[PDB]
């Protein structure tokens, strides 16, 4: 029960980008899946002619809206499942995550009065880093479908290096959905915003949230009022991203272009942006030696050992050209943490002159076990506290990263449902971090989009 | 010291159409200027052949904006000068009245949810009725700046047909100015907003509007937020009207146009809507018969003496072939009467099954002398129970019929400024009946504004 | 062996299965012959996969086709013969999206209305044979959803997984599609400057530089006269294949939200020449689905049929939903094609005429090679707009099989490739391409067509 | 005597009051004879007046002449050689609007550009003379600004009343045009229609019916491409005169709200051959004023004097702010031409070079009326674009007196109007115009020196 694809028995990369790939690769690098040299170069031959899930022209196009956030212009959402699933790959819950983020958008949008750029996590987010080898059940760690499987036996723990294969073919197949829907109908500002109008008559937490939604129906009905021309209510875009985790696999997914801009050269065509986790931005190593050498806008996670001075390294690694909106530093401080320690990395990064998206992480600094679970409360109030950072500033709170999806999960604590710890048994789905489910998700973006409106 | 036209020394009128004219206009006539026959000739002669004020394309157009307004889709927006004046003819005080019309049409969108249809008193509102033929000093009364002079004197209040055409000067010349300035820049949404936020954190009153004024800016904001194409926004359409009065002007501003639609049609090209007031709309005058025989669409003011019988005669008499928009019905009952005797018109004329535009005139009815003046919460108490009438009977309470300025006048007593009856004796500039300044008429927009919001 | 394996892990409504499953109890040609138990484990997986396309696109794409069939619209159809995996690369789908782009070009200034640009591609992978056994004594290639084209035994071997493997690609370029066409490749301003360039260089220049050059002056007069040009920034190319093989159609039906079943393999598919059997399977099929559906119209066709075709698969009279495609040869296009479109026409309904220049017009050359003269497939569109001219109905559309590759595939075009020149490059899988000169000097000629 | 009169009942600031009444100062050539008590009264009516144009709209005018004067746009210039009050109708209003519009829909096709719309009207009430006394022993009509063409002694007075005459008719015309093209007239699809007509019913219809069929698929590609199409509903036609009774153009000076001074009597005004004295008070009016201005510019230009118009007139190097009007005669435009273009390029400065073919190019017929022929017409114009061409400087638009009025004023063009034709409908107040078909005839056989 296998379907079976050929090893492929262009002019060859500028000398240079050879180089400067091979040496950002040479590098230390974390987190990999360990399994045999030549099969990784087998599946990496199979991903260097497939189709690419992104093009480069889509990537200069979010590296320009990227750039508008950066300058105090726009805001960026990014959002999406912890980890998607070759399982869980499925219509009904792709179009369900894009559903979710769009609902949030409208909100946000209307709340920050700026264009919102769009994110996913999506066609793609098939790897996790681990902090142990060896897991709770005393089993090999899973570390996500592109490198193993989530059954609890062993055999199924096994490093298995055609699950590169599988993930770029799952990935391709929800990108394709992904356009497919943006483009025709499921993006009608109109249709999104009905579903908004739904939940907040149905929430326990609607008449909360009901003057707000209202005063966005008003704002909808003014555009046609207006007689705005209104082919740009009836689509969206939403890009592709996921965590630049497994090496062997985005090395294979980048392509060479330009006759557009001046010189070729190399984009991760796996997705559209990428970011670099906690566990493998060793300053020295290849993830962001990696990162140095694409093209894509990228961001870094930033952790709560995090010092202003490494912070400025990373901006200067990263943003050699000073370019707004190529670089994006993610905060995830937990809630307790974030009013303290975020102000001087914050002071640091704008006394360089750089123009970096600061964008609030505030999922993976507030986890805790009840099922590892978070409390949308301290979800909330990083959020809160980011915002009140650059309030005192004056700089711009550029973002937020979340975990979410649009289904009725009951993964995180709280909420207008008040999920409480015996819920968490009931739809607790997530292969990995706890989400957001689609009422929790829709509720802090009505909650952040009164932080923006401050 | 006088400027000198010559009398000037195509195919006829079709056999009907000449007919059907000379019929209305053999018709009793309430409300004339007494001038001799043969100088009113020669000066209808000189505007028989001058340059339209309007073209019919563009009454044919704001017909199908009426008729979305009669349909509940749409709100009438009516409003400008009691009596312009050949005197204060000026680029700065029609500048002011077009704003201030402008700024009551932002907020009025923003609370009707729907379009406004924005038709001013201008470019020919110069012939007034009167109860009196010699008024309170002795004088023949000023009927208007068409028909004979403000200043209280012997001769300049005699009727001189010169004025007919010293009208039309006028009137093109404000025309002229009217369009350049919506089509140039002062019409754009965003600078007409601004003005209202101006207001809003100056006005006495100001903290009452400050949330609904917000609002609005968060809804603009969110258009652009939203990427809408914006042209729309730069320019808006600012219509003609006056009271249907003088006759020799009115069938000398005559027309005949249709190529497009079927067959040749009358246009008072005088105007592009036109209305029919209290003291000249008998049932078998001319002025209604008058009405019958034009494309343009139009009004009649019904008063408190308005019976359901004749409010339908009025309804099928003028709009014979059932057209949404047509026809409009100005009520203008008083606010001590409104809510008692409107409802079984709207109810008699609604089981007609035609879809006429209810108006509110909450001016006309609501006048008393301290100066001749009216208090600004009785005008908007005649609004308030013409919504209710509205609301009980599931019509639709389409649009106000106001007189209003740019300018700091002091005519209406009332408003943020509180304006006493000491204070009247300022600013009474008007021509005739006291209108609302800059001011109270923007106040009255936000007070409607929540009406419509209900 | 050089492959590496990759393992395979709610129903639709009981009464639309219940049709269905009525309509595939008729036969059906030229099916594989992998064993059942397969099929179902394959058809299984295909079930819950994403679609390669939605309910919305489809049914604006039958709006666009019923403005065809109205004749206030031309249909482009055109892609390979047969796409296979190993060719699914980024360079070949962005080559035949160009080519077709192209001439839509050059259609669309020569029709004076709108072209909808239709391409055969993200699922062309089937073919019915051509003959039980092959000229190398092997089991026919069949397309590389069903088996390999290497001339072997085992690649020829019918193999149920290549149907996941099917859907794999088809998901993959028709996203690459999807990409492309949002994000500049279908830039009109771009495109055109391909055109310009071939004029430039072509051996033939010479004769379409005038239309070229009238094009040019119809673009810079949108600019001067300044409208708003997000429109031609980007274009909507669907997805067609021919429908054949039924276990893969059948495991790529969805519902809609509301509810109709649709095929989401696919935007429109066509039933070939060899499985139009008016009482079989295909037709059966075609007749269910919601999709926009053509039916291949050979030498044989009678009107009598054609009207039967026209009555099956266009029962409630929607323009559009049914393309009749018109494969005669040039030598009997003129003669055969009139009395079909008189009986279809008598009929009341609104269809698409399309023609398919290429499949009346195949032979063999003397050195070997399967080969279509370039001539004889412009004389049957000629042909056929001679045909709906002298009976005042609309010549709808062009249905041809094009690459952006420089290959030497069909003889004849401003290049004159010979009988010699077919060695060079002939890389088809199954029948000869236009190349992309060929195909762009051919929507020069069917323009002037439109325009005469 | 069949008339009838009509009655007539905060200052500029001081600093910009102070400036023009010392440029006002200089000596004014061509002026009406009028007393300046009277010329006072008339003049704080008009200071008061709404105006005919807006600041706004001068702004947005100077950025589109931009853009001619670096190549990137086309300027038509057209109208009646003088506006009569008693012919400023409805129906001439909109014959002349058509007739523009017409000219400007053929010259954009063939420009591949813009087309910036500038009408002689709703100003051109006042021409210098042509001698102290006419041929009647009267005194010369000067304009129905200054008296009256009738004649006789008493039309021929110079009345100040008449510039209230000339501001009333003149907002009452450009109201009208405002409305029009606004409302239809100026729709792109009905223009070209009325083109399309012409070319049919023409008697040299069949020179221009493959430019016109050019033009007509064109506009069709437009539709078929989906294009938003509320630009090609409108048109922005522009007011302009020989700014020429200083009385009148100082009294409609107003000052922006921020501040300019601008002459809002018009978007764009000239100065004629008569009155373009270097030290002169039309040339220091010009220099005062923000609107771009025009300079006509006859056989006895030098390159020097050019350049000092340059330096007057552009002292802050604004591209479009200055345009100089070539108009030659079409025997000496090849030779007289070049070196005024090479002295102005020299100083760095972009004006728009702009040819006025009829004003070198007018002679008497054999049976009295003043006339000019056609092809001298076009072939100043061709010899301007020659010029132009061998320098590779920009051809940058054109100034004609037309009508849409069907005038026998012109000879030949395609209804080959004869000396004895002139007398049928010889209607001008002044010089001859091209009728409406001459005029589009014009803009056709200028298209073909744009394309080729
Ligand atoms: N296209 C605009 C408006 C819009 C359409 N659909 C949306 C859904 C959510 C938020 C905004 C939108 C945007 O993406 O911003
Ligand atoms: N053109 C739109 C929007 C608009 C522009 N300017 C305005 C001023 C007031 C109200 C609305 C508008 C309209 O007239 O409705
Ligand atoms: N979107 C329009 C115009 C256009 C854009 N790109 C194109 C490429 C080819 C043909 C037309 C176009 C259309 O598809 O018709
Ligand atoms: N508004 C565009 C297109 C257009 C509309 N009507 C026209 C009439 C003539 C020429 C061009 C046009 C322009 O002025 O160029
Ligand atoms: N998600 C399923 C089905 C699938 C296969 C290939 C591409 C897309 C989806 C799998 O991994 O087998
Ligand atoms: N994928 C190649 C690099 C490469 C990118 C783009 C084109 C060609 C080569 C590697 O990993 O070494
Ligand atoms: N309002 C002034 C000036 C004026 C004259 C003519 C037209 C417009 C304005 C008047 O009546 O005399
Ligand atoms: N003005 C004419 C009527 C008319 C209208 C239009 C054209 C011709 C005549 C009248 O009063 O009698
Ligand atoms: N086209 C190649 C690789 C590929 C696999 C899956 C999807 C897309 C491309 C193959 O089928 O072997
Ligand atoms: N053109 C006519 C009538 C007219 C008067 C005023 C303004 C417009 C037109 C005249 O001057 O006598
Ligand atoms: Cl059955
Ligand atoms: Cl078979
Ligand atoms: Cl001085
Ligand atoms: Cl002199
Ligand atoms: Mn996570
Ligand atoms: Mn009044
Ligand atoms: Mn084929
Ligand atoms: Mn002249």
């Amino acid at each position: 029960m296998n379907w079976t694809v050929d090893i492929p028995i262009l002019p060859p990369l500028p000398t240079d980008l050879r180089t400067r790939l091979d040496a950002a690769l040479a590098k230390p690098a974390a987190q990999q899946p360990t399994w045999p040299a030549d099969q990784a170069l087998a599946m990496r031959t199979v991903l260097e002619s497939v189709p690419p899930v992104t093009v480069p022209s889509e990537i200069v196009r979010l590296q320009e809206q990227l750039a508008q956030v950066a300058k105090g212009e726009a805001f960026l959402l990014q959002g999406g499942d912890c980890a998607e699933t070759f399982m869980d790959n499925t219509e009904p819950h792709i179009r369900g995550n894009v559903r979710a983020l769009l609902q949030m958008a409208v909100v946000l949008t209307y709340g920050a009065s700026m264009p919102v750029v769009k994110v996913a996590r999506i066609a793609g987010q098939y790897a996790k880093p681990r902090s142990a080898d060896i897991d709770a059940l005393g089993l090999r760690s899973y570390r996500g479908d592109m490198i193993n499987g989530f059954a609890p036996d062993a055999a199924a723990r096994e490093h298995d290096p055609s699950r590169l294969v599988r993930a770029y073919a799952n990935a391709s197949a929800a990108m394709n959905l992904v356009r497919a829907l943006t483009s025709s109908g499921l993006a009608s500002l109109h249709l999104v915003h009905d579903w908004n109008r739904e939940f907040v008559r149905t929430s326990p937490a609607g008449a909360r949230y009901e003057a707000l939604a209202t005063e966005i129906d008003r704002g909808l009905r003014f555009m046609s009022a207006c007689g705005v021309a209104d082919r740009n209510l009836q689509t969206a875009e939403i890009y592709a991203s996921h965590e630049a985790l497994v090496l062997d696999y985005e090395r294979a997914m980048l392509r060479l272009s330009d006759g557009d801009d001046g010189e070729p050269q190399l984009f991760d065509l796996s997705a559209h942006t990428v970011w670099i986790g906690e566990r493998t931005r060793q300053i020295d190593g290849a993830h962001i030696a990696f990162a140095q050498v694409i093209a894509n806008p990228v961001g870094v996670k930033l952790g709560p050992n995090m010092t202003p001075e490494l912070a400025v390294e990373y901006v200067e690694r990263l943003d050699p050209h000073n370019k707004p909106g190529r670089l994006t530093l993610v905060s995830r401080m937990g809630n307790h943490k974030v009013r303290d320690l975020l102000p001087p990395i914050v002071e640091k990064v704008q006394a360089t002159g750089h123009q970096v998206i600061w964008q609030c992480d505030p999922m993976h600094g507030n986890t805790h076990e009840s099922f590892k679970t978070r409390h949308f409360d301290r979800i909330v109030d990083e959020v809160q506290g980011f915002f009140e950072v650059h309030r005192a500033l004056g700089t711009h709170p550029g973002g937020i990263h979340v975990e979410i999806t649009g289904e009725n999960v009951t993964e995180c604590l709280g909420g207008a449902q008040d999920i409480s710890e015996t819920d968490l048994a009931g739809r607790y789905e997530t292969a990995c971090d706890p989400r957001l489910n689609t009422q929790q998700s829709l509720e802090l973006a009505f909650l952040v989009a009164e932080m923006l409106r401050d």
